[PDB]
């Protein structure tokens, strides 16, 4: 063939209700096509004018058919509810785009009877909490800030655990949890002492050649190891080189005690020699040593004796006083933890001191949150006294458009507030309501019949009607019938203008404003009799058939 599928659209040119009045309709299905909308014979759509206004998604309608309303009066209004109801608290005038946001707290925990303030010293300003029992805690999280689940929220500030140099680490019944490291260390599950050599490790690389100190040599703090390294410490200097070149320099703290075959003491160089017992005959310990057999240094073969010191760890580290005000499914909390960051006997290879157990505040929330949650903290103010508390809240953050002034196709708008800055809400409140205000006033028509789907309402003004005098006459039109210009409605009187007459009395007939389409054979049909349009909306398409050059 020679021809070409072409489709005009078939868009109205005025906001109204759709009429069929001789239009047969078909749904049409194929095999593939499926449904299709098309007016077999063609006919005429018809639109009734009126002003239409769609409707925000939430919109309930607060007027019926028939009813007649002032200008700017309410025809729908929408409601802005709450899923998971708790304590709302209203933010400020940011004009965040124009919308306004409000905050629904869903659970809170706060650290009563701890006071938190602004550490203006140690360089730059760092909040600290400190508690009734005078702990001061660094917190580690800005005001403001997110905070997720399982985060270090402060951290003690302690010197208890602080060192002097690196050393070795063993653990005396206490017991951790096998964690990563992950999370900065194992956390004590079960208390009891952690005991600490010291040994002052330097990692190096020059030649033997450089050393000024013989292995094994008891040395002071000050002296010079190597030409460019001084120890920090006094001990027995530790000498490993393997390629002819230092690896490194230990310096191990403790008492020499000269002895001759060392290896033929009885307490073995498995260390760990209580107070009072008898390393060799004649040598007692003193204070909680550990044994290290050295030969080959100056002054011939010796045991030395490394003072280990101890730290007690309890099972729980104390825990501030908090208030919760946990609520729909959310239990917030901050747990208290103590973290080992190094392992049950790990050589810790270090010249300055060691923090071996740090005590932090954990955030713990999820007991039946969906995907957990974040926690927004913030530094309030304490109700009764006059000092500054943190609080840890879940909120939920809701925003309503602010409003709109009326356009063609939606009337004004104007939201109101129905809850306070303090109030307790439960789930499902309604917290604003929004009216859709009327462009002119008239008379509603066409409410979209089936419910939660009214999204257009038509409202006829005195724009879309027309009042016709019949003087003497009694008029010729009836109530259905559709006049077009110049057409006899009563004697002596004829149509203005394309309507349908809606009222029909003696002296007077009331038309309402139309307008038809015609719409040729098997078109797509856009729309169904009843659909409110606007201006601009399509009504159908046609499918011609066009001469094709080529």
């Amino acid at each position: 063939m020679a021809t070409e599928k072409v489709t005009k659209d078939v868009a109205s040119d005025l906001a109204g209700q759709v009429k069929f009045v001789n239009l047969d309709a078909e749904e049409k299905r194929d095999r593939q096509g499926t449904t299709t909308r098309i007016a077999p014979k063609g006919g005429l759509i018809w639109v009734l004018s009126g002003e239409v206004y769609n409707l925000p998604p939430g919109a309930e309608p607060v007027v019926k058919n028939g009813d007649r309303i002032e200008a700017g009066a309410v025809m729908a209004e929408t409601t802005v509810k709450t899923e998971h109801g708790g304590v709302v608290r209203l933010p400020e005038q940011q004009d965040s785009k124009g919308g306004r946001e409000v905050e629904i707290i869903t659970a809170s925990v706060m650290l009563d009877k701890a006071k938190v303030l602004k550490e203006t010293q140690q360089g730059r300003e760092h909040y600290i909490i400190e508690t009734a029992t005078g702990q001061r805690f660094s917190l580690k999280a800005a005001p403001g800030t997110k905070v997720a689940n399982g985060q270090v929220v402060a951290e003690l500030i302690d010197d208890r655990y602080h060192t002097t140099t690196g050393g070795i680490l063993k653990y005396a019944d206490i017991e951790v949890a096998k964690k990563g490291k992950a999370k900065q260390g194992y956390e004590v599950l079960k208390g009891g002492t952690l005991l600490w050599i010291p040994e002052e490790t330097h990692e190096v690389n020059k030649d033997i050649s450089l050393l000024m100190v013989e292995d094994n040599q008891y040395v002071e703090a000050g002296t010079e190891v190597v030409k460019d390294i001084f120890c920090q410490n006094s001990g027995v200097v530790e000498v490993i080189q393997k390629n002819d070149i230092l690896r490194e320099i230990i310096i191990k703290p403790g008492e020499l005690h000269l002895v001759d075959d060392p290896e033929a003491a009885r307490l073995k160089h498995g260390t760990l020699a209580r107070p009072g017992e008898e390393v060799l005959p004649g040598l007692v310990v003193d204070t909680l040593s550990q044994v290290d057999y050295l030969e080959d240094t100056p002054e011939g073969p010796a045991i030395l004796m490394r003072p280990v010191q101890e730290f007690s760890v309890p099972d729980e580290p104390s825990v501030p006083s908090q208030d919760s005000s946990d609520g729909s499914g959310q239990s917030i909390r901050l747990r208290a933890v103590q973290r080992l960051p190094y392992k049950h006997d790990e050589r810790v290879k270090s010249v300055d001191g060691v923090d071996l157990l740090r005590t932090q505040l954990v955030l713990e929330i999820g007991s039946e949150a969906p995907q957990l949650a974040a926690d927004i903290e913030i530094v309030t103010d304490e109700v009764d006294p006059e000092a500054q508390r943190l609080q840890l809240v879940i909120l939920e953050s809701l925003i309503i458009r602010r409003d709109i002034a009326a356009d063609q196709t939606q009337g004004s708008t104007f939201t109101s507030l129905l809850v306070k800055d303090g109030d307790h809400i439960g789930p499902g409140a309604v917290i604003a309501r929004t009216d859709i205000k009327a462009k002119q006033a008239g008379e509603v028509q066409g409410i979209v019949r089936s419910g939660e789907s009214v999204r257009r309402i038509l409202v006829v003004t005195d724009s879309d009607r027309l009042r016709v005098e019949t003087n003497g006459a009694k008029p010729t039109v009836k109530v259905g019938d559709l006049v077009r210009p110049g057409d006899e409605m009563a004697k002596g009187v004829t149509a203005p203008e394309t309507a349908a007459v809606m009222a029909v009395a003696d002296d007077h007939v009331i038309l309402r404003l139309a307008r038809p389409y015609l719409v040729s054979p098997g078109a797509v049909l856009q729309i169904e009799e009843g659909d409110l349009v606007q201006r601009g909306d399509n009504l159908a398409l046609l499918v011609f058939e066009r001469a094709k050059t080529g």
